[PDB]
């Protein structure tokens, strides 16, 4: 990414939402809730996990420049997915996105009347918000994700299917549950995810004939000290998201 899309600790603290009175933990919860919605919507729209990941990064970046108090995370989730789906060459109609968002957020409300003024107005709002989002993003629509680096590495180190799946899962979880995508390069986060997965499975990836550790093939700046630090931070974040933590434990239990 361009350097304006990585943020300092100070920048991640003093956000637009903070200046509107949103507590740091509440802002994190809003991001997590938005990612969760984007995931559910994407699934219903039958778009790729890539498309979903891209929309989640658009959401995270958008909220480095605007407050959750001003722009509803539900409408920005729709905007992000509508845009992402076009960018990732699996375009979805605005009506489809709107109806899927409605199915996710308002399952017990009646189905949307396409001909009514309220529906027409949310279509008009979404078109305007896409313009605002593109401007906010600097038209930098091309997003690199840790997943591609994860898969490349897990295949080369002859990971078991469980280790490969665990690494990919943790990459998706990193996007949903942390702001790592605003702080570190995708190659760093790929290593964090694989490291965590290895620790969880008590799996050791051998050093090479020149002594290089596996992560040195993925990112040339990464250290073990950084991997341990970021793994610990990731785990702390997971602990403070208790229902998602239960979900992850149920997932591994099922895998096991």
């Amino acid at each position: 990414a361009s350097s304006r899309w990585f943020f300092t600790r100070e920048q991640l603290e003093n956000t637009p939402s903070r200046r509107c009175g949103v507590e740091a933990d509440k802002e994190l919860s809003c991001r997590q809730q938005a990612a969760n919605l984007i995931q559910e919507m994407g699934q219903r729209l039958n778009v790729s996990q890539l498309t979903i990941n891209t929309a989640i990064v658009y959401m995270h970046r958008f909220y480095m420049h605007h407050s959750f108090t001003k722009f509803n995370k539900n409408i920005i989730s729709s905007t992000a997915l509508f845009l992402a789906a076009k960018v990732e060459e699996q375009a979805r109609k605005l009506e489809h996105v709107i109806k899927v968002a409605h199915a996710c957020l308002h399952p017990l409300e009646p189905l949307l009347d396409t001909k009514c003024d309220a529906y027409l107005q949310q279509t008009r709002e979404l078109v305007i918000l896409e313009t605002i989002m593109l401007q906010t993003l600097g038209f930098e629509i091309t997003i690199e994700h840790p997943h591609t680096d994860v898969v490349k590495c897990t295949q080369l180190v002859r990971a078991s299917k469980d280790l490969a799946q665990t690494s990919y899962f943790m990459a998706t979880n990193s996007l949903h549950l942390t702001t790592f995508c605003l702080q570190y390069k995708p190659t760093v986060i790929a290593c964090v995810c694989i490291h965590l997965a290895c620790k969880w499975s008590n799996w050791e990836i051998p050093v090479s004939t020149d002594g290089k550790h596996w992560w040195e093939y993925v990112d040339p700046t990464v250290t073990l000290e950084l991997l341990d630090e970021l793994t610990h931070e990731f785990l702390q974040i997971l602990e403070k998201t208790p229902n998602r933590l239960k979900k992850i434990r149920n997932w591994r239990a099922n895998q096991a």
